[PDB]
């Protein structure tokens, strides 16, 4: 979408996979979805780092909508957003951070909250702009494909015709297959800044190896449509909740940041571990993820051995590999050499390994390598040339 | 088995889940199967608390078989166990530890090292007496059926014979699809001390769950069979490895201790963290799971919300209650009392939880309680009437 957004893919914060629809405050007052929930995360942001960072966006999800006014005007929930979303926007904005917000284009939410429908696209959108809102989530749940192929290019004019620059982050992919011909992703980089093209993220190890599975088994067509603002979403980053292991943390972070993903966070900002932190404010992965030239990479190798090898192609001859160890025995001793991972010409490489920070040096395309590689984790590679 | 051993689940350490058929000392020295990797496992299984909690067998697993000398006399790799392993049976005697050592019903062990065919039996029976070892886990590669059936007995026999106590696990049923007709577990429990009925563990919480699975769509089966001397085995426990995260690590634990199944490490206890060694060396776990009436756990509800209940019998009228979480969302506020997990009436009971020790007291049948469970987690009860 040509609306002078994310250049490079959009990091920051979703409510969605962690807090989901808990909207029982009484018990669960600090948890619940509720702009108490927003304005402490927003705060974490401010103070931990994360926006220096360039974590800036904190994503309102499902859930949050009390009903529509006598004029046909969303509303937040009465209680659980008593200052309303617009005061919510401006503390957000004071923090140097950008608001985003959610809703369907269909009869109702998923959660079955009021949806936006056809003669409410441009209503919400107007709605949205007026109260500041700085991104768009349009999912696509109680729709037919007839109102998905009418109302997500309507959302796109309609935001537009506001006058307000918003993310636009559409769901429409996912609810038609992700692939040609029902999808048409030379529409979707016109219309959107991101799509989420395949299923929904759930907090476990299984779900993040579907994903990425699908993205790989489909990357002939889905690595191209990727770049400056229009993205592929395979969804949220689980790092910091419950499902994953250290390895498998460190994994997903890597193998979203060679896919040029959005990093999302979905995770209690206030209890996250150092550990966690450590991973999700890794100044060199970030640098990767948000390389100015936004190639998607792909997985170039597959052994026998469960060893896959993921490159990004990067600003200043630079690459991104990423040794992935799909094995569930024991660590790997991964032999390669730059050659045999199609890199061509008399050019002497550099690495820095992204996580532990060591250098190797002194890599030409015929140098053996070997690199220990835990099971369901990763090793990462900045490589670049030296003279 | 009636040789007076194993009267509760063994615990200890096995070599194989971490280590592998790792055979590279040049250029792995610490990890690779040998004498050095034994005797540093038993120095901290010695010095570390491991011993006094109860873990006292350390078990050799594939791969230390170097050949059979010009008697036919198994012989352990020259290079790798330079000193035999009477050397290694009599160190790990002298922290007192036992010494467990692994065979194979076939013609070769699932690594290709020499089996123990059935004209074998009878000497490697004598010979591992003689080394003094404690415990035999012969696996069932490389054999028929017939072979299996003729050989297993077999061994029970020729260990019996030695006049050594040495404890007896059978891979027999796994080679068997584990299950009725083609598996006697009457047959097992009279031959066998322990047996693994299903698939080898990998580092993974999908395994713990395909394992877990198998093990609750056949309770019926299984678990009438377990008891004192001969129980089911699960396989190893992944706690202190790559692919199992925090709360998974809780479960595999708690689930293992329900079923009344070994505990069985498999895990580099040079390095294991505070927060792993705290999760196996739990006082109150290791009693449940050593609860002298040995009678397995059962899964005895599963709701819609995917909460799942395990409850195993406990000596003095106690119980062990698992509630088990199998969402992939959030922490869930899982709602019962003890009349809906069918306890006897006008009993009050008192309850302690495993992992963090807090008391709930006075629980009456219809008294309502909450327990906050994990997403792939669990919260874990040490139940008890009071007066
Ligand atoms: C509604 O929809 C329209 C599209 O139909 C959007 O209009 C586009 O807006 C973007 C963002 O503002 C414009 O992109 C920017 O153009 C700047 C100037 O380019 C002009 O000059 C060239 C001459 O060759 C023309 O071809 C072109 O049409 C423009 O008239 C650039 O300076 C910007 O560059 C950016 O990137 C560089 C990195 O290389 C940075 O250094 C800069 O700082 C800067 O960030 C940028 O490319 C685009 O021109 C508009 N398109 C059209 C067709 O008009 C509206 O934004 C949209 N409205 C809303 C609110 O959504
Ligand atoms: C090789 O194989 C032989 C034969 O199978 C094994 O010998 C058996 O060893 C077991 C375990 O030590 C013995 O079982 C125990 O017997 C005790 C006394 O039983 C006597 O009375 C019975 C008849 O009632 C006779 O069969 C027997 O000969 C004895 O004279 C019991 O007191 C033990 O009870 C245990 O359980 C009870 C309740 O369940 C508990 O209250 C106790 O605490 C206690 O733990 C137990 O049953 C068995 O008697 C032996 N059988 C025979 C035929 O000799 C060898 O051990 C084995 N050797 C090796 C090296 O592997
Ligand atoms: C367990 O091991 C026995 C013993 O034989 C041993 O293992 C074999 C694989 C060979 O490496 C032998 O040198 C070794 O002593 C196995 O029985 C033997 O199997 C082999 C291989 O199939 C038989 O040889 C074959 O004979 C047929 C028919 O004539 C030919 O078509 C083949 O080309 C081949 O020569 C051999 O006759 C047989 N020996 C005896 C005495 O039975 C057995 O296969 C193995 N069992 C299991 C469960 O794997
Ligand atoms: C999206 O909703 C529309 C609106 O109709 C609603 O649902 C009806 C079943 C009923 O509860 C109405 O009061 C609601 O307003 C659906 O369009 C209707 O479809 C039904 C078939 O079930 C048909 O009988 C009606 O004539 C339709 N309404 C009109 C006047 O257009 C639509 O089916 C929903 N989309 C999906 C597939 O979820
Ligand atoms: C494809 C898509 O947007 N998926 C969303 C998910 O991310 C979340 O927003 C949920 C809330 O009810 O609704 C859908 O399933
Ligand atoms: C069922 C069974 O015993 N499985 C074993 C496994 O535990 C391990 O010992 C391995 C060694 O090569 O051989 C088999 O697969
Ligand atoms: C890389 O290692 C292999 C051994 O597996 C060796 O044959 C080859 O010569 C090495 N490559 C170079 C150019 O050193
Ligand atoms: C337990 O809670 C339920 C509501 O879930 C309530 O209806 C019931 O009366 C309670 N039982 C007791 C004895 O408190």
């Amino acid at each position: 979408l040509d609306n002078g957004l994310l250049q490079t893919p959009p990091m920051g914060w979703l409510a969605w996979e962690r807090f989901r629809c808990n909207i029982n405050c009484d018990e669960d007052p600090k948890n619940c979805i509720s702009e108490q929930l927003f304005m402490e995360m927003a705060d974490r942001m401010a103070q931990d780092g994360w926006r220096d960072m360039g974590y800036t966006y904190l994503n309102i999800d499902d859930c949050w909508i009390g009903g529509r006014d006598a004029s046909g005007r969303l509303m937040p929930d009465p209680k659980r957003f008593p200052h309303g979303i617009p005061f919510l926007a401006d503390y957000v904005h004071s923090l140097g951070l950008k608001l985003g917000i959610y809703a369907d284009m269909g009869n109702f939410t998923c959660m079955g909250y009021p949806g936006t429908t056809l003669d409410k696209v441009v209503q919400d959108a107007q709605t949205f702009a007026e109260w500041k809102v700085d991104m768009l989530k349009l999912d696509g749940c109680f729709s037919t494909p007839e109102e998905r192929a009418q109302g997500y290019p309507k959302m796109a004019a309609a935001l537009n015709a506001t006058g307000r620059p918003i993310a636009f982050s559409c769901s429409w992919p996912a609810y038609e297959g992700g692939l040609p011909p029902r999808v048409q992703y030379s529409l979707l980089a016109d219309i959107c800044n991101l799509w989420r093209n395949y299923d929904d993220i759930q907090d476990s190890w299984w779900s993040v190896l579907s994903i990425l599975n699908w993205f790989v088994e489909h990357q002939d067509i889905l690595q191209p449509v990727a770049g400056p603002g229009h993205w592929n979403d395979p969804d949220m980053l689980l790092i910091g909740n419950f499902g994953l292991s250290l390895e498998q943390s460190r994994a997903q972070m890597a193998l979203w940041t060679v896919l040029a993903a959005p990093l999302l966070m979905s995770t209690d900002l206030r209890t996250i571990s150092a550990q966690n932190m450590d991973i999700l404010q890794n100044p060199l992965m970030i640098k990767i993820n948000q390389d100015p030239l936004g190639i998607q990479g792909r997985r170039i190798h597959k052994e026998k051995s469960l060893i896959e090898v993921y490159m990004r192609p990067l600003s200043n001859k630079a690459s991104a590999l990423v040794f992935f160890s799909c094995r569930t025995d024991m660590p790997y001793r991964y032999h390669s050499s730059l050659g045999q991972l199609n890199f061509t010409g008399s050019v002497i490489y550099e690495a820095q390994d992204v996580y532990s920070g060591d250098i190797i040096s002194g890599l030409r395309d015929e140098t053996n390598f070997t690199v220990i590689i835990n099971p369901s984790g990763v090793v990462m590679w900045y490589l670049y040339p030296i003279k």
